[PDB]
């Protein structure tokens, strides 16, 4: 606290449009980690840090100008996506006595800030720039820190896009921005690439989420955001159902059945069924570009997913709300599936 002002002033300053670090910016960058993890049921480290915009102040200084200093790039990808953690994922549960509430709400004030800091071509431009580097190394030709940062960089732009709540200005912002730097291009890259299907659950999170304010009929072109950003999302659906769609959602069902016991969060696969499909249908593209969603195999996988949910909403009790989101997710990819059925006679 007060180790924690010396830390952040022990970071560095922008003297204009430059930003000077301190020889021991690296070391800072990493003492503040360590706070992060020593934190009380408060959160009172990233809400001082949050208060103080470290973050914009200096995080994303040091990230777009010194990106070139590696060890220090990977310091400062690490306490961004400890600090754009989801409040809920913080907290655990949503507070209900006016403390800790004032506290989850100052938390998710602090989210909003750098979603809105994150609107920028040249973050994006430098995650998007080393990202293509780490994938150009062949698959096992690269080191575990290889595989992190891919991974850490992955996380940043989830939560930076998840911001403010689980499956609007700010949010186009960052979409305009995801398509001028590239990293659209990069996303359906790994989406397509059957060498890159360890990344598939963080993929759909990312693409679920650059869709979210949307509507599938709307934006296939037969009846908000920005004309520009409905075109931009029009094309990269297009794209990602003629290349990626197959391929990804048979990928993450596979991560699904057999990683239960890592409780992934299986609803960004319930919502993409419901999105991609209504929107393939709307814009008559042909069924193949959805068969892997378009099966017995996956009615039968729905089934077995709202069966759990509903069982769950009538005995977990104590999350009740939550079990009940999840089958709302896991009847409307039901839905999905039998309009399109029926649109087969």
């Amino acid at each position: 606290n007060c180790e924690l002002l010396a830390t952040c002033s022990a970071l560095g300053y922008l003297e204009g449009d430059t930003y000077h670090k301190e020889p021991d910016c690296l070391e800072s960058v990493k003492d503040l980690i360590r706070y992060l993890r020593h934190e009380d049921e408060t959160r009172d480290v990233r809400q001082q840090l949050g208060a103080a915009q470290i973050l914009q102040s200096d995080l994303l200084p040091i990230l777009t100008q010194h990106h070139q200093d590696k060890p220090l790039f990977d310091a400062v990808i690490r306490l961004m996506v400890n600090l754009t953690q989801p409040a809920l994922l913080c907290f655990g549960n949503l507070p209900k006595e006016p403390s800790f509430r004032h506290h989850f709400l100052q938390v998710l004030t602090y989210l909003q800030a750098y979603k809105e800091a994150f609107a920028s071509e040249k973050a994006f431009g430098v995650l998007s720039e080393t990202l293509y580097e780490l994938l150009q190394l062949g698959w096992e030709e690269r080191q575990e820190e290889d595989n992190l940062l891919i991974e850490r960089i992955l996380l940043l732009v989830r939560n930076i896009l998840h911001v403010p709540a689980d499956l609007a200005s700010a949010h186009d912002q960052l979409l305009w921005a995801i398509h001028l730097s590239g990293l659209d291009d990069l996303l359906l890259f790994l989406a397509s690439s059957s060498a890159e299907e360890q990344w598939s659950l963080h993929v759909l999170e990312i693409v679920s989420l650059m869709f979210r304010d949307q509507n599938p009929e709307q934006l296939a072109g037969v009846g908000r955001s920005a004309l520009n950003v409905r075109l931009f999302l029009r094309d990269f659906c297009s794209e990602f159902l003629e290349n990626c769609y197959n391929r990804l959602m048979g990928s993450v069902k596979d991560h699904l059945l057999r990683e239960k016991a890592q409780q992934h969060d299986e609803t960004y696969y319930m919502w993409a069924l419901a999105f991609f499909m209504a929107f393939n249908r709307a814009a008559s593209f042909r069924p193949g570009l959805v068969s892997e969603t378009l099966s017995v195999r996956t009615f039968h996988f729905i089934e077995q997913n709202l069966t759990n949910y509903y069982e769950m909403m009538l005995t977990d009790r104590k999350e009740a709300a939550s079990w009940a989101r999840r089958m709302h997710l896991a009847l409307k990819a039901y839905q999905e599936l039998l309009a399109t059925v029926n649109e087969m006679d």
